[PDB]
């Protein structure tokens, strides 16, 4: 490979970061770090307050982007998602929230952390006390824009006009726009809602989005009625959006961009049509849900960033259908298409339950079913090659593939899929405006040690040396290396014998070759990726280390508390990460 400059490292099970020879890692920032001058220190006992957590780096850091600081080669901003929190570590009692203050403290953990980093003696470090440092959390005041802003379904007792919402939370992954803004994606937002009525009736749209009376072991609703569907059912509609943040304006109000649709958003992959309009590819991470694409009405104004204020409020949302492909077991290839989600088109109208375009967007999942989108094996991150524009999407796994309604075929080639696969497409004419594409499975993950010579052994670019499961995050670097991050089963047993802890790998898009680059600590997943502009630092997240009680990473104090961290990975010889020595 021209691209892969390091030797594939062994799988590992240690409570450490493992890297190739000549590489090193440092903690950039961890959950609980105060952001502001004289801010409250992290308290490992759990006794930190909600108010303190609102001014500290959030928990479970996830997707992130780095923004070059105009005029300053040795400064940058990073916007980093904080997806959820770990009650065993958050509270001294280690259990469910017990009060309104406990619920406020959990909401404080989630959202986005904007931080400044500065380079000193070659190394990037967090700058506490920067005027740019900011928490946006689950109680922050946000705006709603786009076609669904002000709709009846978006109004609540607290917000009678449907344009002002408290919080972004369950922030999974990210996008970075060419007009200098950050997109954060609300994914498992429904988990946070419940009802004081255990026998709560839910309507078909509520059921399709997966709300329950119990909540998903979040249990905010007993103390914060905003999350109690018996009282505030339309609050469910005011989350599940892509939210746009200006990291360079620390007093700006972030905006929920309803034109991009409501669903369990993983990330938001930016591209541009040949005629200059913005394109955002988006996955909905749930078994049997869909892949989407938004194309703006307006051209991006590259020279005048602020002129793009409303660009994500106008345009067209599409959803994918994939054909059956050619059935090749190692490397299936086919065609697919984008289908418009527009009131009055493709059978989307009052007769199929949509009064207007706002409802199409609020209930995008339902609209996409009407038009016959292809049910997918848990779409997670999407990236677009900077070299050739080809688009890659992880399909992390789907244990229910093969069940009635989720047939095996095309880009979902295995029943009871525990390993996942990476889907690629090439938009027609290499124009992201096109409504058709060619697709192929770039890799089918598997375990060829345990399941040699069967579909569970994976595709031929998987070997016993490099094998992994449940690819999730993705990132390209400027050279065109594809970085693959995992959130899989870390048992190192059974179907996963030999795979070890979660990990990051690097792939050559042209050749299909994959090499293991990093292994993370016990109980984590590896998520979030950004590069310095010079490509000599790779920033990567280690999320929920010790989720089941087996880690003290990164500090390794005796009987210590593990902390989600952003790591900085560099070469000892100062060269470009991933490249030859
Ligand atoms: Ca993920
Ligand atoms: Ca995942
Ligand atoms: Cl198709
Ligand atoms: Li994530
Ligand atoms: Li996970
Ligand atoms: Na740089
Ligand atoms: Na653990």
């Amino acid at each position: 490979s021209r691209l892969l400059g390091f030797d594939s490292i062994p799988a590992a099970t240690t409570d450490t970061i493992s890297l190739p020879k000549g590489y090193k890692s440092s903690v950039l920032i961890s959950w609980g770090q105060p952001l502001h001058k004289n801010g409250p220190a992290f308290d490992p006992s759990g006794n930190g307050t909600a108010a303190a957590q609102e001014v500290q780096f959030g928990d479970n850091n996830d997707g992130m982007s780095l923004f070059e600081f105009p005029g300053e080669k040795n400064r940058a901003l990073m916007a980093i998602n904080n997806e959820y929190t770990n009650y065993r570590y958050l509270y001294p009692h280690g259990g469910m929230p017990q009060s309104a203050e406990d619920v406020r403290k959990a909401l404080a953990c989630e959202g986005v952390s904007v931080i400044e980093v500065q380079r000193k003696n070659g190394q990037w470090q967090f700058v506490q006390g920067s005027r740019y440092n900011r928490r946006i959390h689950g109680n922050s005041p946000l705006r709603i824009s786009g076609p669904a802003a002000g709709h009846e379904l978006m109004k609540t007792s607290a917000d009678k006009h449907g344009k002002k919402v408290l919080g972004t939370f369950q922030n999974c992954a990210n996008g970075k726009t060419p007009w200098g803004t950050y997109l954060t994606c609300e994914e498992n937002f429904t988990d946070c809602f419940g009802s004081s009525n255990a026998q709560q009736q839910f309507d078909p749209a509520q059921k399709r989005y997966g709300v329950s009376a119990a909540s998903r072991e979040i249990n905010w609703h007993p103390f914060d009625p905003r999350f109690d569907m018996a009282k505030n059912p339309n609050e469910l509609n005011r989350h599940g959006w892509v939210v746009e943040i200006d990291p360079f304006d620390p007093q700006s109000t972030p905006v929920k961009r309803t034109a991009l649709g409501r669903f369990k958003h993983e990330n938001a992959a930016l591209a541009e049509t040949d005629d200059g309009r913005a394109v955002v590819y988006m996955g909905d991470d749930e078994r049997g849900e869909f892949i989407y694409k938004f194309v703006s009405r307006d051209k991006i104004n590259h020279r005048n960033a602020k002129a793009n204020r409303d660009i994500l409020d106008h345009g067209t949302l599409y959803v994918a259908r994939f054909d059956a492909g050619d059935g090749n077991p190692d490397h299936p290839k086919g065609q697919g298409q984008w289908i418009e989600l527009t009131h009055g088109k493709n059978g989307i109208d009052a007769s199929s339950g949509f009064a207007d375009q706002a409802e199409v967007l609020i209930h995008a999942r339902l609209a996409a079913s009407v038009v016959g989108a292809t049910r997918m094996d848990r779409p997670e991150w999407i990236v677009v090659s900077p070299k050739d524009g080809q688009v890659y999407c992880t399909l992390t796994n789907n244990a229910k593939r093969g069940e009635d309604g989720q047939p095996v075929g095309g880009p979902n080639p295995r029943e009871k899929n525990v390993y996942g696969q990476i889907l690629r497409w090439r938009t027609d004419r290499d124009d992201h405006a096109s409504k058709t594409f060619a697709w192929d499975l770039f890799v089918v993950a598997g375990n060829p040690s345990v399941h040699a010579g069967t579909p569970k052994g994976g595709s031929s670019n998987i070997t016993p040396q490099n094998m992994f499961n449940s690819p999730d995050g993705l990132g390209f670097d400027k050279a065109g290396r594809l970085w693959i991050l995992t959130d899989g089963d870390s048992s190192n047993a059974g179907d996963f014998a030999g795979m070890g802890n979660n990990q990051m790998l690097c792939a050559d898009p042209a050749t299909g070759e994959i090499r293991r680059f990093m292994v993370g600590p016990i109980g984590c997943e590896v998520t979030g990726i950004s590069f310095s502009p010079d490509q000599k630092t790779l920033f990567v997240g280690i999320q929920h280390p010790g989720e089941n009680g087996g880690s003290t990473f990164p500090e390794h104090l005796p009987n210590g508390k593990p902390r989600s961290s952003v790591m900085a990975i560099t070469r000892e010889d100062g060269g470009i990460v991933g490249a030859h020595h």
